[PDB]
C-alpha cells in the first residue's frame, strides 16, 4: 500500500558511514522533496531506491517488494522505477527518438513501431515532438532535461526519482523543466525529488525531507519546514541557501 | 599507407543531401580540424567514420577496412575508433572509474583488475585520479570532458574523433580540455576535430577542412586557410568567428 518503504537504512563507504539509518515511507502518488548540504547522502539514498547502489543494514521495500527478499526479481523493480539525473541523461550518439525507444525495445521487447508511437507521444507532451530526429548536442539544457524525463517515462515506471533536475540549468531553462515535473505530480506520479527549487516544493511537494550527515534531521509539509523549521540544523541550512 | 580513406562520400536524409560527396585522406598520426557553419554535415561526417551512421554513395576505409565490405568485421573498427562528443559523454549512474572500465571489460573482455588499471592511469594522465570514485554530477564541465577522453582512450583506439569538445564549456574550462587533446596529438594520434577554437587548430592541426553545405569548400594548412582564405565563403565564415 506504501509505494516506498525504508526502515533504518544504513550505508557506509569504507571508513565513512554516509547514511546512518534513515526511515522513509512514501505513499503512492506522494511527491517528496529532499534537501540538505553536500554530502548528506541524498544521492546515495536515491541510488539505493532504484537498485544502483547496495546498502548495508535496514531494508527497502518498494511497491511491497523487499529488495533483499531471496526470490524477488531485481529487474522488475528497476523497470518500475525511473530516474532523472542532474546531467548526462542522454546518449549523444543517437537521435532523441532513439534515446527514448532504446529501453522499451531492448528491455520490454516492444516492436520499433510501437516504441516510436509511444516515444512520439511523450515527446509531444514535453513540447519537443519536432526534435525526434535530432541529436542531444543540438538541444538546449531545458529541452534535454525534458527529453531526459520523456525517456524515463517511456518505461512507464510507477516511481520517478529526480536528482537535481534543474540544478545545472541556466536559470531561464528551469521553468520549462519544472512545469513538466509538476504535471507529473498532477497526474498522481509517486515522486522523490532532490532539489532546492523552493517554489516547486511549496506548490507541488507534499513533504520536504531535510537530510544532514546521514540522517533525515527534520521533515514536514513544505510550508512548515521552510517557514517554521523546528530544528537548529534545518535553520542553519535554510539560511545558507535557496 | 592510409588511416582514414574517404572517397566520393555522399549522404542523404530523405530527399536532402547532407554530404554531397567528400574526399578525405588522413594518414596515421595526422590531425585534421574541421570547421564550418551549422548544417555543413560536420557531425554527420564524423558519425560516418565511427559507424554511428550509414551512408549512400562513395566509400570509406578505416585503417584499411572498407566499411561497406561484406566480409570485413565492422565492430572491430568500432573498438579502434574513439569519439568524444560535445556533451553527454558519461553515464550518470556510475562512478568515474566505472565509466572508464565499462567498455574494455564488456567489449575486449578484459578482467576487472586489468581494466581498472588502465583506467586509473588514463585518469591520472588527465589529472583526475582523485575523482575515480566520484559521480559525474560532481565534475565541472572541464573535468567531465577530460574524463570523457580517458573513457574513449581506455579502449585503445587507433583514431580519436572530437565533435566540438569545448563548445559547451565556460571559457575558463576550455583550456584544460584543449591541452589533453594537444598531448594526444603529440603522442601521434590520428585525429579529426570539429572545433571553432581557432588557436587549437593553428597549434596542432596539420590540415583544416572548411565545410559548407555538404561540400569541403576549402582546405589547407591552418596558417593558410586562416590568415589568407581563398574562398569567399571561408573568408565569410571566419569573419563571424573573428
Ligand atoms: N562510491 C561512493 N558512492 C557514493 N558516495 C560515496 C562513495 N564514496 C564515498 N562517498 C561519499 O558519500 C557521501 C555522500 O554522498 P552523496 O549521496 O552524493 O551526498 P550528496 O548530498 O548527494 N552531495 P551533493 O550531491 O553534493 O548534495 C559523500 O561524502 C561522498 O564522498
Ligand atoms: N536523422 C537525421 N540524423 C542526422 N541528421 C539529420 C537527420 N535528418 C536530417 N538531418 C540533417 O542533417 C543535416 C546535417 O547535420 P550535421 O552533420 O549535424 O551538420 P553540423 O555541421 O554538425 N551542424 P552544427 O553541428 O550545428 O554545425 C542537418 O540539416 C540535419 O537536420
Ligand atoms: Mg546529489
Ligand atoms: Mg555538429
Amino acid at each position: 500500500l506504501q509505494m516506498i518503504d525504508v526502515h533504518q537504512l544504513k550505508k557506509s563507504f569504507g571508513s565513512l558511514e554516509v547514511l546512518k539509518g534513515i526511515n522513509v515511507h512514501i505513499r503512492e502518488g506522494e511527491v517528496v522533496v529532499v534537501i540538505g548540504p553536500s554530502g548528506s547522502g541524498k544521492s546515495t539514498f536515491l541510488r539505493c531506491l532504484n537498485l544502483l547502489e547496495d546498502f548495508d543494514e535496514g531494508e527497502i521495500i518498494i511497491d511491497g517488494i523487499n529488495l533483499k527478499a531471496k526470490d524477488t526479481n531485481l529487474n522488475k523493480v528497476r523497470e518500475e522505477v525511473g530516474m532523472v539525473f542532474q546531467r548526462f541523461n542522454l546518449f549523444p550518439h543517437m537521435t532523441v527518438l532513439n534515446n527514448i525507444t532504446l529501453a522499451p525495445m531492448k528491455v520490454r521487447k516492444w516492436p520499433r513501431e510501437k516504441a516510436e508511437a509511444k516515444a512520439m507521444e511523450l515527446l509531444d507532451k514535453v513540447g519537443l515532438k519536432d526534435k525526434a530526429h535530432a541529436y542531444p548536442d543540438s538541444l538546449s539544457g531545458g529541452q534535454a532535461q525534458r527529453v531526459a524525463i520523456a525517456r524515463a517515462l517511456a518505461m512507464e515506471p510507477k516511481i520517478m526519482l529526480f536528482d537535481e533536475p534543474t540544478s545545472a540549468l541556466d536559470p531561464e531553462m528551469v521553468g520549462e523543466v519544472l512545469s513538466v515535473m509538476k504535471q507529473l505530480a498532477n497526474e498522481g506520479m509517486t515522486m522523490v525529488v532532490v532539489t532546492h527549487e523552493m517554489g516547486f516544493a511549496r506548490e507541488v511537494g507534499d513533504r520536504v525531507l531535510f537530510m544532514d550527515g546521514g540522517y533525515i534531521i527534520e521533515e514536514g509539509k513544505p510550508e512548515d519546514l521552510f517557514d517554521r523549521p523546528q530544528h537548529e540544523r534545518t535553520k542553519a541550512f535554510l539560511s545558507k541557501v535557496f
